[PDB]
């Protein structure tokens, strides 16, 4: 409901590749808490499919392993919009990007706007990013966050952010 | 962590009674992360002692209950300054407080204070008191917070913040 920045235009032929989870905020403190915590995904690489939806690859700690996972996001007649059924969320919405250094999105349960709201920071590369972090936080100013996590350097390059 | 001008002139004695712990954040994800973790203490209670010590009253998630804590901090020649020797921690540090509605404190590790530094804002009721997350967020603009915080009224009056 609150309105956001949204990648106007988005082309996910030019978000393909590496990127680098470098921070995370969500609504509800139980999204984030704990390495086991729901919507602990670490973003590891999009794949744009033929078809125009794109693959979310991702790391996530369970019952002591870092998993490999894989989330299919649909695409929607709004550029920046994707429907998913995963990690109890059925929206992606891409915020803003500029290709080569950062991206930014949320998840969401159209349901439960409140309980379920969950955005990262992403990176192209293995860095803390000034420009990245800043935008990150306007972008979420006006949003409900309860938690916030920000990674160093070796976080972002070691499996599951260890 | 440092003794500012607002720490100067503190009346341990004034700060008897109920708290509640609105908001923490860490330098280190690990300190904070999980219910379970090392530095996610909740301060129901401070008791100031007629010589000037402080008892620290806590819950803690461990062993899957909710366990009450009490840490004995230790005067030092500075007022706003206590020893302690508890949580992996040696050293409380009142940042500032009003008595009646805040309180914001710090605890580190002097062997390693980069690794151990937790900070957290205390208020009186069980409340979101917006203008105290200002000062705390203020507060920490200088330390190299890797995980903030923040809890809701339910969270305040529930035992161990559930």
């Amino acid at each position: 409901i609150i309105v956001t920045q949204t990648m106007k235009g988005l082309d996910i032929q030019k978000v393909a590749g590496t990127w680098y989870s470098l921070a995370m905020a969500a609504s509800d403190i139980s999204l984030l808490d704990a390495q086991s915590a729901p919507l602990r995904v670490y973003v590891e690489e999009l794949k744009p499919t033929p078809e125009g939806n794109l693959e979310i690859l991702l790391q996530k700690w369970e019952n002591g392993e870092c998993a490999q996972k894989k989330i299919i996001a649909e695409k929607t007649k709004i550029p920046a919009v994707f429907k998913i059924d995963a990690l109890n969320e059925n929206k992606v919405l891409v915020l803003d990007t500029d290709y080569k250094k950062y991206l930014l999105f949320c998840m969401e349960n159209s349901a439960e706007p409140e309980q379920s709201l969950a955005c990262q920071c992403l990176v192209r590369t293995p860095e803390v990013d000034k420009e990245a972090l800043e935008k990150f936080d306007k972008a979420l100013k006006a949003l409900p966050m309860h938690i916030r996590l920000a990674f160093n350097p070796t976080q972002l390059e070691g499996q599951c952010h260890v």
